[PDB]
């Protein structure tokens, strides 16, 4: 309508229904004017680099975009505790998304002194990607989330791509998206854009932690039916040879035959947290676990979902398979582990592998009365039939959804990092304040307008996710591990804003407090 | 409407049909204050010139004029890419042209010193040429086009027109526009103007 | 249906109605076995060649082609005398083509002897361009043409199409159309292939030639008002100087106003049938008018139409102007210019200029009182507004229809060689019977079988063309010119069978005898 | 029918509509006589053979088959290259197969 009334409601809740969380989060924004209206790439040989692997080639844009995939985003510490303390699992299926009450201002530098005032007639525009036909930027969980706390007032994140390269050079097929193509909504003051979504089928995300453990499904009263092979040697000395075949039952559990097996491991390499166990050389490039590609030695960050600490040793972590987060007010660089919040996996310990440990041990030469037998360590196995293994905890922090790349194959698409991946995610949204041309002389000149006037905007964003739900229906008699505040008086509550305004984190939190049997 | 709402949405696309392209081009643009809000005359005597071939008299208005008539204004070259490649002939068909969202500034120098502040009372005057009264300019291919990447922010030409000459001097044929007469609508902050054109029909262009 | 029964009944006939011409005409042919069933280059390189006037690079094709678009074909000598004398235009309305009776026959060769002996399972596939995808091989006026007189049985033209060249060698859009592509009739014996077509609308051509000069339309008994300048010289000696308008009229009418001028001309070398008068050197090659084009220097063979001999001179014709026949049993090469029929065009001289003979004078220098006038001669002249030309003749022998390269732009598509020039000939219909192979290997093996039964084909064609016409209307008294056969007994009948059989046209015919006013 | 008439047309032609290739692909074949009527086995031990990686063992007929499943006999260079420059991707879907004028 106009200047005068409002575009729309401030609403920020999170309301349960029978089985369904409508968060809506909202949270005011601040836009500023990136590259002065330009595009540029950013190719490492515009900054320094010594490397092959960290080369890359890419456009940088002015267009902001919202990244609010983080969960801390869509749910307040209480109710993300109500979540996870009684269902099992969770899934999104809409998500409405609203902006409203965008103001632009206009800066105006005269002497050592600047001037803030409103600006009518200006505009700022903005469009979803509808069809993907951009590059997805949301998928490597970047910082500039919404913040977790609405008291704060957030910068949005510039956007830029990258594309192929080789070194610094760009190969003939670096795409170049100019983001203007798309029809995009020009919003003034008193205009709201809104827009609906439907999240693809996902499966469930399982926040379930087992109550068994896969290698005893057994039952530890009767026997099975089957014979391993008990005893070779008949007894010391020459040409004692004999085949004793014994049942497999209570006695000896470890070998009896079980119908499934853990899932698949990528070694990591173990890093203890303590400092004198570690060795002393520099292991942090040369031992770390890295899959290569195209000549890029790519460090295998989160990978396979699989335990870290192998049960009573909480010393050491693996180096670079764990996500890890820093705390509120944590350094750039050079962090020392107690300002870094380390995660750990000790729910996923029952199902799948150590990360620090080998998969297993395998035969490699025939025996033969000469030859001993010889077995060999499995660093690595990939999926086997009949194979089980359970996907990474999803943490409050952690993203929630990552885009799969659209290709001929892929085998059980669930984001390393966490989440739900999907095919055709919640679209991007991308917003830039229209350029407004500084006077320009009055003899005509030939060359675009490189005078600008500086400008900024403002305003809300409304995120509302419908998150369904799956109910706890176990029958376990005994209480359940649950997450609680510690009690003992503390200076400053947890989750709660510092006495300089600073808001804080403690820990992290994981998804799997409950426990399912297999 | 009203200052408020905007007056129309950005569209910028190529979208291709079974047998056509229909490719919306939207630029943003400034235009400044010709010749102090006057007419004057352009013969060479005002600016030296040696050459009666270079001779020239004619009048400048302060009316500046949109030419689009290049192509990369309205094509991307990989959609270039994908028209000229698969097809012999392309003709234009219809022609919709949309002003919006204009916003007059004010400029104002005290000492060493400028300041923008936005105008809402001023107006803006668009007006089209159905009837071919005026001359035309778009012709000599001159600069001044849409720029081909729609980041750019471009100047609008100055528009002036050559009549009939004796070396400096004009002949009593010599045509006199004001450029006035015609009825032209008049913009303010949060109007619009739009107009829709049919092309007469033209010989398909070979590509092969 | 079967083999038994016939396909199609022969139809020859021209039967007159008020203002069309039906002739059919349907003469019996055989098709050879080309290339034994190949596709291969005839670049010059193939054979010899010195020049790169001459280079050329094409394909050839085993398919066979129908070209009648020659007169003779369906015009009946006597038939044509009774269209050319009663009619001042004729143009085509429609075409209607049949094959039928196609009987396929094999060779067999043992030793020294060979034996003919019928095929009834053998097939023939035909198939017409009805979207001219194809190159247009009918234009050029090729040999091939179904024969005069029916009772003659003919082969079937080879068809292979040119291409872009460099040299002997294909620059990189050289096309190559397999001409299998197109959905092409099996014919096998007991089945006919009929189409129909419309020929598009094509301005009647003219067979009168004008009753009246151009230069002179004007009323030789009443003057005009304007005034030439008539003396500009007072008299002789110094200083002598006027000027002195005098009427235009009868006393001296070349000076008059015209409101047309004739059209345009293009020079051509005079060459005189007698001997002796001719020039005692080669100037055949080098003298001659040649467009040249991409460095190709092309004779200018059958250019604007222009007339040839100026008014009671016979003796010499333009280099390479005119059309150029040869008689029954002419020789291939350095054939002598009695065994030669050279066509001669008078009908066209007054609307038109002389080939020979320049096409004006035009002056070149200001006077002045120091300078005198000086007029330079006009070689060659383009059209020009208000300028009337007529084209060529339409021999019996020659061309019926060429087509219009499609093209940006071109100007009155009239052929210079004649007839009606389209956008849409009738299409090319090309025959060629389908390879048989001979027994193959009965281990298997890779390559393409290269062994076949030497086969041919024979059969009909029926072509029947609608000619519409336009009836003399004129009023004019005295006995018109018109066209005899000589009386005076002579060995042979002149367009009538020889005594061994050869039969043999005496003299070209041309269209215009009648007469018309401008 | 009969001999006279013949019993289909040569039909080759690939036809482009909004977004399906109908490529028809029609050519000539010769079928010998192999094995003069027999089934016979194939095994190495037949002709020769040094290996056990090698070691093959199977039946030979007189049956002849098609394989056109290769690519280019169903598309003609410059249709298969106005196939892979405007198209991210294509599929089959029907497949209609004909015999005609076998001549013995």
């Amino acid at each position: 309508d106009g200047v005068g009334s409002s575009s729309g409601n401030w609403h920020c809740d999170s309301q349960w229904l029978g089985d369904r969380v409508i968060t809506t989060s909202t949270r005011t924004w601040a836009l500023p004017t990136y590259n002065n209206h330009l595009y540029k790439q950013i190719s490492n040989s515009t900054s320094g680099g010594s490397s092959n692997d960290n080369a890359y080639f890419g456009y940088s844009t002015p267009w902001g975009y919202f990244d609010f995939n983080r969960f801390h985003c869509h749910f307040s510490p209480r109710d993300w505790q109500r979540l996870i303390n009684n269902n099992w699992g969770f899934r999104p299926k809409r998500l409405n998304f609203k902006l409203f009450n965008i103001q632009v201002k206009e800066v105006t530098d005269n002497n050592g002194v600047k001037t803030i005032a409103n600006n009518l007639t200006s505009t700022v525009q903005v469009f979803t990607d509808s069809d993907y036909q951009l590059p997805y930027v949301l998928g490597s969980a970047h910082e500039g989330c919404l913040p977790p706390f609405p008291a704060d007032v957030f910068m949005i994140p510039q956007y830029g791509y990258l594309t192929l390269n080789d070194g610094s050079q760009a190969v003939g097929r670096s795409s170049f998206y100019c983001l203007e193509y798309f029809p995009s909504q020009m919003l003034r003051t008193g205009n709201n854009f809104q827009f609906s979504y439907e999240f693809e089928n996902v499966p469930f995300h399982s926040s379930y932690a087992h109550s068994q453990s896969l290698d005893r499904l057994m039952n530890p009263l009767i026997d099975q039916y089957l014979y391993y092979l008990s005893k070779t040697i008949n007894g010391s000395g020459q040409n004692q040879q004999t085949l004793k075949f014994s049942v497999a039952g209570p006695s000896n559990m470890a070998v009896q035959g079980r119908n499934y097996i853990p899932g698949p491991s990528y070694r990591q390499q173990r890093v203890s947290t303590t400092v004198t166990q570690n060795n002393n050389s520099e292991f942090a490039w040369p031992g770390a676990s890295s899959w290569a590609l195209n000549g890029r030695n790519s460090l295998m960050n989160p990978g396979p979902a699989m335990a870290s600490h192998k049960e009573g040793e909480d010393r050491f972590f693996p180096l670079s398979g764990s996500l890890i987060f820093g705390k509120q007010g944590t350094g750039r660089d050079n962090v020392d582990a107690d300002k870094v919040m380390i995660t750990n996996e000790e729910e996923i310990k029952t199902t799948n592998p150590v990360a620090t440990e080998s998969y297993g041990q395998v035969a490699t030469n025939h025996q033969s009365a000469q030859a001993q037998a010889q077995t060999g360590w499995v660093q690595n196995q990939g999926i086997l039939p009949g194979m089980v293994w359970q996907d990474r905890d999803v943490y409050l922090q952690g993203p929630i959804w990552a885009k799969i790349p659209h290709t001929d194959g892929n085998f059980h698409p669930s984001p390393l990092m966490g989440g739900f991946g999907m095919k055709h995610p919640p679209p991007q949204i991308l917003i830039k304040n229209t350029p407004v041309p500084a006077d320009p002389p009055t003899a005509f000149n030939k060359d675009k307008l490189n005078s600008f006037i500086t400008q900024y905007s403002t305003g809300q964003v409304s995120v509302e996710i419908e998150w369904e739900l799956q109910k706890e229906n176990s029958k376990r008699w005994n209480p359940e591990i649950q997450y609680t505040s510690n009690y003992y008086k503390s200076n400053n509550v947890e989750f709660a804003v510092n006495t300089e305004g600073v808001y804080s984190e403690p820990r992290p939190i994981g998804t799997r407090y409950l426990t399912r049997n297999l």
